[PDB]
C-alpha cells in the first residue's frame, strides 16, 4: 500500500495520477494518504524559487513525524533530480530517492535510489471535476534562465490518439475539465509530426461527445502561431484562456532572455486576441531582476503591463540557477532591489486585475460546481483556472461537476460572487 502527496505543478500532479494507477499491481492498494499508509511518496518541485522550499518544508512535515505512523519515506520529484548530493547528505533518514521516469516505481518503489538522466492507465486521488493531461515533457526552447533544456530531457511529445485515448476514458469516468499541461504547449508535435500539431490535437479532442472544458496552459509567446490562436478561438469547447508567459517586456531584456518576438510584436499578438474576444482571459508570468535589468527596462516593463492589461499576472524574482546561460550573464542585480520591483509591479497589476474582474459583473459566465457549503456553491468559471487563479461563490443548488450559468454580482480579492439564472 502507499499514499502520494502531489506537489510542484500540474505536470507533477499528473505524473502522479498516472503512477498511482500503475501501483494497482505491485502496490495492490493506494491509501487515501490518510497518514495510515505503509509507504509514502512525496512529489517535489525544484525550480520555482519558492516551491523548492514548500517541498523542503514538506519533507520535514513528513520526516519529523516518521516514527509516528511508520512509513517508508520516499522523496520523489524535481527537487531530488538536481539536489541528490545535497539532500541525501542532509536528510539520510529517508529510505528512497527518485526523480524522473515512470515505469520504474513499479519494480523499484518496491524496496534503491536512482537518477540517471508506452501507454498506461490512471486514477484521480481526489474529488475534483478536472484532470491534467500531459501531452509532452521537456522543451527545446531558448530560455536563458530555464535549466530544463538539459534537466528533464529533450522535447518528447505523445501522439494524438494516445492523448486522445486518455482524455476519452477520463470523460467517461466523469470528468468535466480537461487541462493540457507541459513545459511548452506550443512545442507539441514538432518532434513527432514534424510540425506544430497543437491545433490538430485540439480539433481532435474538441470532437469527443459530451459537454466539457478544454484548457491549455504554458503557452510560449514566440511560438504561438496564429494557427493556434485561431484554433483556441474557433473551437466551441476550448475555454478562451490564454496563459502566455512573456517573462518580461523590454526589447533589451527579451533578446537576452532568449525570446524572439519583441515587446512590439508581442503586443500586436495579444491585443489582437482581445479584439476578437474582449473577455479573453490572458495570464502571464514575469521575472524581475534579470541579469542586465536596468532603471529604464523596469519602467518599460511597467508601462508594458499597463498597456496590455493582463487579467491575471504573476511576478517572480530572478534566480540564476547554476548551469543556465543567465547564470553566466554579466552584472546581475541585488536580490533586495529585485524584490523591491516584484512588489511594486505586483501592486500596479493588482489594480488592473480588479478593473478586469469589474467588466464581468452582470454577465452570464459558464460555471462549474465544485462543492456545496450549505445553500452556497463553490466552483469556478471558464475564466478562473484550477487552484492558481481564483474561485467563485454562487447562491444556488447543484452537484459537484455541474455546469450552471451564473452571473457575477460583485468581486474583490480576486474572487467573484453571483447567482444562477434559468432554473427548475
Amino acid at each position: 500500500r502507499v499514499g502520494i502527496k502531489v506537489l510542484g505543478c500540474p505536470k507533477n500532479e499528473a505524473d502522479c495520477e498516472v503512477l498511482a494507477g500503475v501501483l494497482r499491481e505491485g502496490g495492490h492498494e493506494i491509501v487515501f494518504d490518510v497518514k495510515d499508509a505503509d509507504v509514502v511518496v512525496l512529489d517535489t518541485c525544484a525550480f520555482i524559487e519558492d516551491a523548492k522550499r514548500e517541498s523542503i518544508d514538506e519533507i520535514f512535515s513528513f520526516v519529523d513525524a516518521k516514527d509516528q505512523y511508520g512509513y517508508k519515506l520516499v522523496v520523489k520529484g524535481c527537487l531530488v533530480q538536481r539536489y541528490y548530493e545535497e539532500l541525501k547528505k542532509e536528510i539520510p533518514e529517508v529510505d528512497q530517492w527518485i526523480g524522473v521516469a515512470d515505469p520504474e516505481e513499479i519494480a523499484n518503489a518496491i524496496e534503491t535510489d536512482l537518477v540517471p538522466d508506452r501507454y498506461r492507465k490512471r486514477i484521480d486521488l481526489e474529488e475534483r471535476p478536472y484532470a491534467y493531461v500531459k501531452i509532452s515533457d521537456g522543451c527545446d526552447r531558448g530560455c536563458t534562465f530555464c535549466s530544463i533544456p538539459s534537466f528533464k530531457g529533450s522535447l518528447r511529445s505523445r501522439s494524438i490518439e494516445d492523448i486522445t485515448r486518455e482524455v476519452e476514458d477520463l470523460l467517461k469516468e466523469g470528468k468535466k475539465e480537461i487541462i493540457l499541461v507541459a513545459q511548452d504547449t506550443t512545442s507539441y508535435g514538432i518532434d513527432l509530426y514534424r510540425k506544430q500539431a497543437l491545433p490538430d490535437l485540439l480539433r481532435r479532442l474538441n470532437s469527443l461527445n459530451g459537454e466539457f472544458w478544454i484548457r491549455v496552459m504554458y503557452l510560449h509567446p514566440d511560438h504561438l502561431t496564429e494557427e493556434i490562436i485561431s484554433a483556441m478561438l474557433e473551437l466551441d469547447k476550448v475555454v478562451k484562456y490564454f496563459d502566455v508567459p512573456v517573462q518580461h517586456g523590454s526589447d533589451k531584456i527579451l533578446k537576452l532572455m532568449g525570446r524572439t518576438k519583441s515587446s512590439e510584436e508581442l503586443k500586436k499578438m495579444l491585443s489582437s486576441i482581445r479584439e476578437r474576444f474582449p473577455d479573453a482571459v490572458l495570464r502571464t508570468s514575469i521575472i524581475v531582476g534579470f541579469p542586465g535589468e536596468t532603471e529604464e527596462d523596469f519602467e518599460e516593463l511597467k508601462q508594458f503591463v499597463e498597456e496590455i492589461q493582463f487579467d491575471k499576472l504573476g511576478a517572480f524574482v530572478y534566480s540564476d540557477e547554476e548551469g543556465t546561460v543567465a547564470f553566466n550573464l554579466k552584472e546581475k542585480v541585488d536580490p533586495e532591489m529585485a524584490k523591491r520591483r516584484q512588489e511594486e509591479l505586483l501592486l500596479l497589476q493588482a489594480e488592473i486585475s480588479n478593473s478586469r474582474l469589474d467588466r464581468f459583473v452582470g454577465k452570464k459566465l459558464k460555471f462549474l460546481v465544485e462543492g456545496k457549503e450549505g445553500k452556497f456553491l463553490v466552483g469556478r468559471t471558464w475564466t478562473e483556472a484550477p487552484e492558481v487563479d481564483g474561485v467563485v461563490f454562487v447562491r444556488g443548488k447543484g452537484k459537484i461537476g455541474d455546469f450552471l450559468e451564473v452571473v457575477i454580482k460583485e468581486h474583490d480579492e480576486y474572487d467573484m460572487w453571483g447567482s444562477v439564472i434559468l432554473e427548475h
